[PDB]
């Protein structure tokens, strides 16, 4: 109620965030869909994602310096008006003066996320929004609206004032933020609740979450595939999501 009574940890890899099943063509051999179209949308979607991260989120600057959380380098940020500040003409390339030149970028990344997480058309201006809307619709027709079905459970946890949902993924932070922004997961996934388990591992992020949210809350993990007293909700199947949704409506979860 006043605090987070329950906390949900999502591992949307192998389905949404990381969809390597598309590119390998195994997705169509598993589900009987067309094999070539599946790979086509995958390469097209990955193109728009990395275009959004390069053109807006300084991905080339932060590719090798990818953090685990967005608020990690807030210690070296001297808050200043940087509207005139142009990031291209600074000392940054490839630290008290250069680690000072890293946080304001991530504060800018947080600003772009928290401003266009529900107005992606104002960030990637149409026709780019019209291109990705057609792009998502074509992929959702193959997966039988998996992301749309998965968003029903995400918004359900989000609306609960005692519940919050966090994201732990193996991709780098900036690409994962680009995927969450584009896919429409901006509202249901607060930017401070996204963890890129790339440098450390999945377990160092779990303890990172429990350290922040405390042990007085019930931790549940909903994901796919593979301690710390956190029950796991393997949700690979499509009708599985219906049951998880079904359990949330009746407050069993
Ligand atoms: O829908 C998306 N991923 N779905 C993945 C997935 C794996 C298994 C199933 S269930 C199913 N699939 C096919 C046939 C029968 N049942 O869905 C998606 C990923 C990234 C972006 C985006 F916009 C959408």
């Amino acid at each position: 109620d006043n605090e987070i009574e329950r906390v949900f940890v999502w591992d949307l890899d192998e389905t949404i965030i990381i969809f390597h099943s598309l590119l390998t063509g195994t997705f169509a051999s598993r589900y009987g869909k067309d094999t070539t179209t599946s790979v086509r949308i995958g390469l097209m979607m990955e193109e728009m994602i990395f275009n959004l991260a390069d053109t807006h989120l300084f991905f080339n600057d932060l590719e090798d310096c990818d953090q685990i959380h967005v608020d990690d380098v807030s210690s070296d940020d001297n808050g200043q008006d940087l509207s005139t500040y142009n990031f291209s003409a600074d000392g940054f390339h490839s630290g008290v003066d250069w680690m000072r030149k890293l946080a304001f970028r991530y504060r800018r990344v947080k600003e772009m996320y928290n401003t266009y997480k529900n107005n992606v058309g104002g960030l990637i201006g149409t026709p780019k929004r019209e291109t990705w809307l057609q792009l998502r619709a074509e992929l959702e027709a193959l997966t039988d609206l998996w992301l749309t079905h998965s968003l029903k459970a995400l918004n359900l946890i989000n609306s609960r004032p005692n519940c919050v949902n966090v994201l732990v993924t193996t991709t780098q932070l900036i690409p994962a933020l680009a995927k969450v922004l584009l896919y429409g997961l901006g509202s249901v996934f607060p930017i401070e609740n996204i963890y890129s388990a790339t440098k450390t591992g999945k377990e160092s992020c779990f303890e990172r979450i429990m350290q922040r949210f405390g042990r007085k809350a019930v931790y549940v993990v909903i994901g796919d595939g593979v301690k710390h007293n956190m029950p796991f909700w393997r949700i690979s199947c499509h009708a599985d999501l219906e049951a998880l949704r079904h359990a949330l409506e009746l407050e069993y979860l």
